């Protein structure tokens, strides 16, 4: 509500995010364009109607409408996290195994807790836009998942699939093949879970490259850096992913470390071209434990 904005710490395609004061404390304030009211709606929807509290999910505080510069602003107020996004984090620092396992574990927990229905409780939720920019790194080393603005929900009791009406689509670079060739089954909640696993496999590759094993690392590179431009188009991503069926190549320096060898095994099982073959968030969480 009555919060003072102190610094804007970044912008994406759907709004700005500010570091602000509430009760003299640091909170993140994502300000939506009214051009993107549907994502502010969907995120407010989940965080108000679903008990969505968990160590590895961005903590919610409030949602509100306010007036600035003679115009209406849609605020989503969440936990501020000093160290920013996994994507920024991976570029400024290298990882050792205990910090790299702590990251991929935390994301695995967050995704699985989203993906399963709890009775007592919460419906099953698929994310639909998971990527390194939509994961935050917290002061205690755990990562959490943010941006529920494209989320779909399913409840076993009703067996009703809630898809929303947001016409926004996922970040093109991270789309699974079934999204790109438009043969995803839109009526089947599990399809959406398998889109998330695929992207998770991409995030996994991003993290592994930055773990120091025998004093060597790769530089941070986004998935398919070598075959598609920045801001790749819908058809750019289709040629690589669907037609020629390329996957990020695994550096064989990783075969000179035991963990990197387990994560290479994890990733490949997240990006089978056949979505039924892909691991679930529940296995991935298990293996990493
Ligand atoms: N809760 C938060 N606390 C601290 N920093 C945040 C928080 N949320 C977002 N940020 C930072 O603000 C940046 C802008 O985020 P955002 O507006 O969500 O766009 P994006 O997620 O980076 N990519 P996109 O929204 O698809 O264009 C992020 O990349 C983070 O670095
Ligand atoms: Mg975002
Ligand atoms: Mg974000
Ligand atoms: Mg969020
Ligand atoms: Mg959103």
């Amino acid at each position: 509500r009555q919060i003072t904005l102190l610094e804007c710490v970044g912008k994406g395609r759907y709004g700005e995010v500010w570091r602000g004061s509430w009760q003299g404390e640091n909170v993140a304030v994502k300000i939506f364009s009214s051009r993107d009211e549907k994502s502010w709606f969907r995120e407010t929807e989940l965080y108000n109607t679903v008990m969505l509290r968990h160590e590895n999910i961005l903590g919610f505080i409030a949602s509100d409408m306010t007036s600035r510069h003679s115009s209406t602003q849609l605020w989503l107020i969440t936990h501020y996290h000093e160290m920013g996004s996994l994507y920024d984090y991976l570029q400024l620092t290298t990882l050792d195994t205990v910090s790299c396992l702590r990251i991929v574990l935390s994301i695995a927990s967050g995704l699985a807790h989203l993906h399963i229905e709890i009775f007592g409780g919460k419906p099953a939720i698929a994310h639909r836009d998971l990527k390194s920019k939509n994961i935050l790194v917290k002061k205690n080393g755990q990562c959490c998942i943010a941006d529920l603005g494209l989320a779909v929900m399913h409840s076993q009791s009703t067996n009703q699939l809630d898809v929303g009406n947001n016409p926004r689509v996922g970040t093109k670079r991270y789309m699974a093949p079934e999204v790109l060739d438009e043969t995803i089954q839109v009526d089947c909640f599990d399809s959406y879970k398998r889109v998330d696993i695929w992207a998770f496999g991409l995030v996994l590759w991003e993290v592994a490259r930055r773990m120091v094993s025998n004093g060597i690392v790769e530089d941070y590179k986004p998935p398919f850096y070598d075959v598609v431009p920045n801001d790749p188009s819908f058809e750019d991503m289709r040629k690589v992913v669907c037609v020629d069926q390329q996957r990020p190549n695994i550096p064989n320096r990783w075969f000179s470390d035991p963990t990197l060898t387990s994560l290479a095994k994890l990733m490949k099982e997240c990006w089978y071209q056949n979505p039924s073959a892909r691991l679930t968030a529940l296995r991935i969480k298990a293996t990493l434990t």
